[PDB]
């Protein structure tokens, strides 16, 4: 986007400012954070619901089919895993124009501030077996602007 | 163990929001444009016909509230009729909420556009005079 236009603001200004405070939402960050922080960059719902235990399912879902519709956030299917029942067949991934409006508002770095946290966090065997599932997918970041 | 935020990350963001306006971020460009880093509301009226004047005073004291913009009050100039005695600048951490949310940088491009703006005599004569403040955004961006 242009600075200016005719020497004032472009068409999709007020767009954009509505895009950045959108964002700019303590359960939305805590999600693209979470999904930043963990070393393969992505996350089931099951997996942000057991991350964010004072949010609703219905609350989480809301979030993320936003963060989605606005390209933000990646929705990824995968197959069902074999080993495991009922496994997550759904995985989510922060985009490039995600990690680009995270910078745009300062909020990309903070995300490997909690990667410490989430390593360390406490898991039940039902999150371990999801963190190990042959059917995550594989994100390559580096493509995506991510800081190496 | 999963991860608690302070309540002062709730509020940062809720700064953040609050500059992400356009008739904000305007007054805001507008001031940072002006060569000597000074508006009246008089000049910001001029640079925004469209607003009411209420309307255009609302932003500036929801500005000079949260500390983004500073309120100066000098002397009555004796050059000119009805001179403006308050003028308003950007502060030092007005600056640093700008730059948070990537909308500093293009305060140069402004400059160039607001160089161009025709003015009127009354405009020129303010932009003129003897007690406009003086303040340094090089200084104040730096601390
Ligand atoms: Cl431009
Ligand atoms: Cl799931
Ligand atoms: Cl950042
Ligand atoms: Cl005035
Ligand atoms: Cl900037």
């Amino acid at each position: 986007m242009a600075t200016q236009d005719r020497g004032e603001r472009p068409n999709g200004f007020g767009d954009e400012l509505e895009r950045r405070r959108f964002v700019l939402h303590e359960t939305r960050l805590d999600v693209l954070h979470q999904i930043l922080a963990q070393p393969d960059g992505v996350l089931s719902v099951e997996e942000l619901l057991y991350r964010n235990p004072d949010e609703t399912e219905a609350n989480l879902r809301y979030h993320v089919d936003e963060l989605v519709d606005r390209g933000i956030v990646e929705k990824i299917p995968v197959p069902r895993a074999k080993s495991v029942d009922d496994p997550p067949t759904t995985f989510y991934a922060v985009t490039g124009e995600g990690i680009a409006l995270l910078r745009a508002v300062s909020m990309y770095e903070e995300a490997a501030v909690w990667r410490s946290v989430y390593e360390q966090m406490e898991r039940t065997d039902r999150i371990e077996a999801i963190e190990n599932l042959e059917t995550r997918p594989d994100v390559d970041y580096e493509s995506r602007g991510a800081t190496a």
